[PDB]
């Protein structure tokens, strides 16, 4: 009939129907169950001690009785640990977070006929580790407001919210299918994070056009913008540079293609270019990274670039 996994923190149990749902070509719900148990065991050393060793070695993913036995062994072990704590919320580790995001996606994007080499289906394979590097480089604080422009199903927002302490994390998506899927991703993320007893910052996944009037002031008041501008046309890029021109000093933009040349040299013929008000650096996880040789671009609002040019004109 069904398989149930009791929460290590006493939240509502995770309930899976039998036959288990089929996921994409290289994922199945039976492995998700086993890896969930394994992650909770890393999380609680007492749980690994109490749980019967063999259970996580000798199993049949295609057998209801075998999967039920595995779940029952884990559930009984959770009960023993909960009894031990009678007699007497942190951020997830990077590894647990990759598992949680995968789990959230699988429960949200059922039959992925809807929605490329960098698709939501493969987020965990290169984008996750790269976003983890961007998070470590940026070092956001409680004073920061974070926005992912074109958030898709919301994977980057969820990862940043689980990793940082920004006052708020926003994801804005214009397309109908991804935005609709983001609503389930949001529900599933909140539910699973509660199940593991893991903390995350506040976040909102919204449907909208980041080039709208409403979003002009919102971009101007964001301290950290993430934007996958890789496929942006010249008009989106031009409009986006105009939005960025209203940002505060020290405002940061992390993107897949630079918005200004890395070697921008202010002169009399380029005073209208975004390069006059922003520093740009190419960051690469390769410079102990073993993934794809991929770069990201960090832009920092700095109007002193423009101020020095005028100062140099007046005081040669
Ligand atoms: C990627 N998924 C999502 C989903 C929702 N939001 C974001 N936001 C976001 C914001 C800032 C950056 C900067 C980079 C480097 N990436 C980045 C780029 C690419 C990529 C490459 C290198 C080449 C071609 N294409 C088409 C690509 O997508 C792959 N993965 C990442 Cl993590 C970003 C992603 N990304
Ligand atoms: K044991």
């Amino acid at each position: 009939l069904e398989l149930r996994l009791k929460s290590p923190v006493g939240a509502e149990p995770a309930v899976y129907p039998w036959p288990l749902p089929v996921y994409d070509k290289h994922h199945d719900a039976a492995h998700e169950i086993i890896e969930t148990i394994r992650w909770v065991c890393e999380e609680i050393p007492d749980l690994k001690l109490a749980m019967e060793n063999y259970v996580l070695i000798d199993y049949d993913t295609k057998s209801f009785e075998s999967m039920q036995r595995l779940c029952d062994k884990y559930n009984r072990a959770i009960d023993s640990i909960h009894q031990l704590w009678k007699g007497t919320n942190t951020r997830p580790s990077t590894g647990l977070l990759r598992h949680i995001l995968q789990q959230v996606y699988n429960h949200s994007v059922t039959d992925p006929e809807k929605l490329e080499p960098f698709s939501p289906e493969v987020y965990g394979e290169t984008s996750f580790d790269l976003v983890a590097q961007m998070i470590d480089e940026i070092k956001m604080t409680d004073d920061d407001l974070f926005v992912d422009l074109g958030s898709g199903v919301g994977q980057v927002v969820l990862q940043v919210a689980a990793a940082t302490n920004c006052k708020h994390h926003y994801g804005v998506e214009k397309a109908d299918i991804p935005a609709k899927y983001a609503e389930t991703m949001d529900r599933e993320f909140r539910k699973w994070m509660k199940w593991y007893g893991k903390k995350h910052a506040e976040y909102t996944l919204e449907r909208g056009d980041f080039l709208s009037e409403e979003w002009r002031e919102r971009i101007a008041n964001t301290s950290v913008i993430f934007v996958n501008n890789f496929a942006f046309g010249p008009e989106v890029d031009h409009q986006l540079k105009e939005r960025f021109a209203n940002m505060k000093e020290g405002g940061r933009i992390v993107s897949s293609k630079p918005f200004a040349p890395l070697n921008f040299r202010i002169n009399s013929r380029n005073l209208s270019d975004i390069g006059t008000i922003m520093r740009v650096v190419e960051l690469s996880p390769l410079k102990s990274w073993t993934g794809k040789p991929v770069s990201y671009y960090l832009h920092t609002i700095d109007r002193t670039i423009l101020e020095n040019y005028f100062s140099s004109l007046k005081n040669p």
